[PDB]
């Protein structure tokens, strides 16, 4: 049970366990953020904002560690963080219709783990019009059978996110900006 999240997500919560995440710096406020949109009832999806390179995907491993070191409220305390592979999705598919049916069995298998999941969807708009999963994702969101983190640029967003409602209206806007150059430098060993 659970295939399509095995073979198509990669559990960043585990990597989280197994030690194999660099530290984040200076995302204190993003990633409290993003925690506090998650709680919510409604419109409890945020949406990273930034240009690329910007270091989104990185908050969303912070996420990750605090959930795995109890650095969170308690409801969130257990959840487990799937970012999307886009690559593993891809790989041997060769058809549209292949690699739809994949994701189908993704949001299938989400629904059965409702409230147990978060997963992260890098540059959602390429799902949402940017190859539209949205059919499928939006029912999804407003069911609560997927609760989500995505990352996009301001742009992408108001463009793909904000002029359709089903999506907006599930969606929060997050804003990342470029770290510092002593944060970004901290990384290395
Ligand atoms: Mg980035």
């Amino acid at each position: 049970h659970m295939q399509a999240l095995k073979k198509y997500t990669i559990d960043l919560t585990e990597r989280a366990e197994q030690g194999k995440l660099d530290p984040v710096i200076g995302r204190d406020e993003e990633i409290r953020r993003t925690i506090q949109v998650l709680q919510r009832r409604t419109k409890n999806n945020p949406v990273l904002i930034g240009e690329p390179g910007v270091g989104k995907t990185a908050i969303v491993e912070g996420l990750a560690q605090r959930i795995i070191n109890g650095e969170v409220p308690e409801g969130l305390k257990g959840r487990r963080v799937l970012a999307l592979d886009m690559g593993a999705l891809v790989a041997g598919a060769k058809y549209r219709g292949e690699f739809e049916e994949r994701l189908k069995g993704v949001l299938n298998d989400l629904a059965k783990q409702e409230g147990n999941v978060i997963l992260f969807i890098d540059e959602l708009h390429t799902m949402v019009g940017a190859m539209d999963a949205g059919n499928m994702l939006k029912p999804a969101l407003a069911r609560g059978e997927l609760h989500c983190v995505g990352a996009t640029t301001l742009d992408e967003y108001r463009q793909y996110i904000e002029k359709d409602a089903a999506l907006e209206r599930r969606f929060q806007k997050v804003f990342v900006a470029e770290p510092s150059v002593e944060d970004t430098i901290a990384i290395l060993r």
